[PDB]
């Protein structure tokens, strides 16, 4: 008697046990989930980290920049959760900026073969998986993105905030051709979670001023959040995303859910 | 099992069969809640329309106009669930406005008397609420109330759009406190629903051109909506606050959550 | 060959020589407009503030609670500016709520009647005023008023922001009805300007705690504003005013521009 | 006397006399405005084209795209303008999205390499020019950039839609930056506007369904503003993007002025 109890559902975006989306993972077969797993690049180390899961998922291989990968993405699926059997649910827990796209590094000195590598990873990505598991979605499924609200200008995430700003605009236009499969699309815009390389930008990794600044960021986060937020807890956050996944959010689509502890309704 | 097993609600805003406040307890009792009503004015009519809830709840009477009614909510309502025992939700599903502020009348031509009515009862008397209720809510509670997105003017709706507009102002600043008492605060912004008195304002009771207003309004909602906008239908609606009610939006508060179709993030 | 060569524009607002209305009138004067001054109760020292304006401008009463003074304005105005002649411009800088809606009284202890009296004057006296004067308007007229950005929730400033959403709303609704006249309508949110009540309140006058908030919202403003924000200087406001009142913004309507150094742009 | 009287401003994006770059170049000229000018690729035709300007205007070679150009651009036009002289103005009109990113070509089949290119030269390349001119910008200084409402999705626009909301994303950063120098960033979003482009679309160029959509999209944006919306008039567009030039929006950055006639701030 879980949230999600029977329903089968694609997580993608585990790279550590600090990924939002390992956490997503846990809550979802908590609440009773089926989950077949996407994992990029080091499947390896993907296996062995989700091999601390509640239940054994199986992991298939997705590059959201490989055509062929899109291509064959479906049919895999398939094989992995049975002919006759259909997705629920679609994560998207994807994104990427190089390093000249972000920290230190001037705005202006971002080359655009790196941004686009950027926009095509964070958010050409989500209408790329739509694409593909559209037709082997249920009526009533639920597509759901991360996001970071980009709708003002921050320190550091310079080119990451442009491909928010990019992943919210397709994100209403898949709403668009999912809504024709009876299937909802939406974001969960999440507050600061200190995954690896958030602690490691902290600590400097993109440069000294950029560390200070994520870090006065995090710490103003929480005191404009009614209720607080705590960036070393992803629970909240895959919880939300648990909740669109669910039957309990019918009528939202195209939307984003603000998973931040209101932090963006307060000005201090 | 259901989604509120254990929960004691508060539900505000019955006044017929067709009232949302009424579908929200439905839903709400379906999914195991203990509720406490308040109703305004008519309460032998209340009752009776009560009794067809599929639990006998409490009925306490509440003019959200009347201090006295105000001052002795917690003290009331602590009786009907028992001494030690506090609330975990809350529901505002309150709404009014002279007919002077809306239809043909024009918007120029309503005194500011029967605006200052209709803004008492639709936005002050959120913060009213919610200051005589927190100091008898759980941490973890969740409060919440019915909003119609004003971020644009529509013909017709006229004061009642300002009204709105205040109410999500006001409920920014109710979650700045009810966060102080672990209690989250949001609106859920619906959809038209046919309700008896949107049935009469389409029949023209406002005027003939307002009806047909309106009536271009709920097409347009429909058209615009990725997944479809029934309005002779509650139930996403109630299952949209129900979702507030729960433990699954832990991190969204002073916020906002569209039960729309998903139809304000499309312009056509 | 000022900006605003010919034009008659009414000024509200001025009450001593640091209102941002004294100094949208002298920097629309010293573009070529002829002014008609609006007043509110003292209207002795009034006179003797408008004084030192760069040129004499008649002064008249209007208290916008007054249904009276709002019957007979655009005769007053029509009988200071000569029978034939009407407005190309109007200036609403309105606003007020009493002690106990703004700084450390409780949000929720303001009565309602206080409440209202502050949203009749800061909200409702928009329409009010539009309403009076649009009837002595001519085509290409420009109706513009004072905004303070009330999209997040802020310390102290409680019931105030409340009425400043209300504000926006009614905005909206005004230019529709304007647009029948060929007049647009528009509001200027300003950054914090140290009037001498801001000073006072700065100062402790409505309590120490929110005096240091307000303190605080002043020097992130500036630290935000990606071209700085001096509190002291209401002149880049009331050149945007005159914008407005210009030829130069011909399609916006029920519109809101910012001036507040682009501020609410930037989270930090 | 104009309003630009003595600035120098740099005017991209004419091609041809349906071009809004050409109706600033001329209302910029009427109001005492020097300009520099560059075209991309057909450079013969647009020196014909901008042959019917008021005033004669040098006109230099910028494809957005080239590295090159970009790189030696900065000279080129302190060569035309005179050693010692800088700008006061940059005007940014430009925009492209291959036909798979637009029309009936479903959303879902735009390869990456077509939209990439698309966000190069729509949004990308603002911060492009921003990096290449204003170290030749006076304080006091103006960018201003052509932009179309991407908050909602709509029927045919597709990848462009997603251009524009990453554009006004890089908005923002570009006033971070432009703010050191003194020089403010903003945007102009337009109403629609019948282009050449345009016309063809509508006539069926890119599908008839997407020429169906654009025509009902046009039609309602009429009906939706207060004041009306002429898309066959290009002047009060060229106004506003004048008035962001000029010195009378000296607080306003990071922000977007919208010239639609009010259409995005009603439903209906
Ligand atoms: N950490 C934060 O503060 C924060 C805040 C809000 C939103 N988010 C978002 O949440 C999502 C998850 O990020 P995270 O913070 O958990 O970091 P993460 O590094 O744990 O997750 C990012 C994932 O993206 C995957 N990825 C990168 N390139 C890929 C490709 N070509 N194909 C397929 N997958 C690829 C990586 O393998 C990794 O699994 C991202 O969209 C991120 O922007 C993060
Ligand atoms: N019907 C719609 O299309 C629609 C759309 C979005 C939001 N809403 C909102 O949902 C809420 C419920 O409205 P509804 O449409 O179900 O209509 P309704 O008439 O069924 O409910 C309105 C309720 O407000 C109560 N009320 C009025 N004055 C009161 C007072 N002084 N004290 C206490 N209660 C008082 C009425 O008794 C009634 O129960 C309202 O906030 C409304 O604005 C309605
Ligand atoms: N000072 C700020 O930081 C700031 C920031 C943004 C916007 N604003 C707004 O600018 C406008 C002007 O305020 P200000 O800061 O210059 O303060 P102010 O006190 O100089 O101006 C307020 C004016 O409102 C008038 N007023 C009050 N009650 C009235 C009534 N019943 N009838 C007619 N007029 C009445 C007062 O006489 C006074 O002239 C207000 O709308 C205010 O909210 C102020
Ligand atoms: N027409 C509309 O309805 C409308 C509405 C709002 C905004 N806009 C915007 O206004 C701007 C001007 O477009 P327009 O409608 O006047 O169409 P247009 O075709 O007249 O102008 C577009 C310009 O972009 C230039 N361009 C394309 N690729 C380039 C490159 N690689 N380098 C340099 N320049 C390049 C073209 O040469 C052309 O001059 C665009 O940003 C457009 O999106 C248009
Ligand atoms: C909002 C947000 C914030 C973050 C940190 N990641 C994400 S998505 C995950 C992501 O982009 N991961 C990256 N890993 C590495 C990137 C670039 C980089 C380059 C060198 C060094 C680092 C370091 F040290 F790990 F931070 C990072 S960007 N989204
Ligand atoms: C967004 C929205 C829309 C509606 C119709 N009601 C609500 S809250 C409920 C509400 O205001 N109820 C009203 N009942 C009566 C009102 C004024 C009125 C006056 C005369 C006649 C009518 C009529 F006929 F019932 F419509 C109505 S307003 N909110
Ligand atoms: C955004 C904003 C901010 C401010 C200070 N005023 C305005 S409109 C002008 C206004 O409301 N003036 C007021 N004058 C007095 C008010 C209440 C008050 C009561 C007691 C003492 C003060 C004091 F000391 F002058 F600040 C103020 S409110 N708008
Ligand atoms: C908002 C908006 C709307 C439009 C039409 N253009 C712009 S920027 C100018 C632009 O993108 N011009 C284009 N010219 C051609 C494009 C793709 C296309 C391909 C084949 C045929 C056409 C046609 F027929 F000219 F419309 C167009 S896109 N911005
Ligand atoms: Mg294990
Ligand atoms: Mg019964
Ligand atoms: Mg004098
Ligand atoms: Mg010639």
């Amino acid at each position: 008697t879980g949230l999600l109890d029977g329903k089968r559902i694609l997580v993608s975006g585990i790279i550590t046990d600090s990924s939002i989306a390992f956490h997503i993972a846990r809550v979802a077969q908590e609440q009773g989930a089926q989950l077949v797993l996407t994992g990029f690049d080091r499947l390896r180390l993907i296996q062995r980290i989700t091999d601390r899961l509640p239940a054994k998922a199986p992991l298939l291989e997705l590059d959201v920049q490989n055509e062929e990968h899109l291509a064959s993405l479906a049919g895999r699926v398939t094989e992995a959760i049975g002919a006759g059997n259909k997705l629920d649910g679609v994560v998207h827990s994807i994104g990427f900026m190089p390093q000249t796209g972000m920290g230190i590094n001037p705005f202006f000195d971002a080359p655009y073969a790196d941004v686009s590598k950027g926009i095509h990873i964070s958010a050409y990505s989500y209408a790329s998986m739509a694409k593909a598991l559209l037709p082997i979605m249920n009526p009533g499924g639920s597509i759901v993105g991360m996001d970071f609200d980009p709708s003002r200008a921050m320190p550091a995430y310079n080119w990451m905030t442009v491909a928010k700003s990019a992943l919210e605009s397709v994100n209403r236009f898949v709403a668009r051709e999912a809504g024709k499969y009876g299937v909802r699309s939406n974001l969960v815009a999440a507050g600061p979670i200190r995954t690896l390389a958030m602690s490691a930008i902290v600590g400097g990794a993109l440069g000294e001023e950029a560390g200070a600044q994520i870090q006065l960021l995090e710490e103003g986060w929480d005191q404009r959040a009614p209720i607080g937020w705590n960036m070393k807890d992803a629970t909240p956050v895959a919880k939300t995303v648990c909740a669109l996944l669910s039957d309990w959010l019918p009528a939202t689509t195209g939307d984003i859910i603000y998973a931040d502890g209101g932090a963006h309704t307060q000005l201090l």
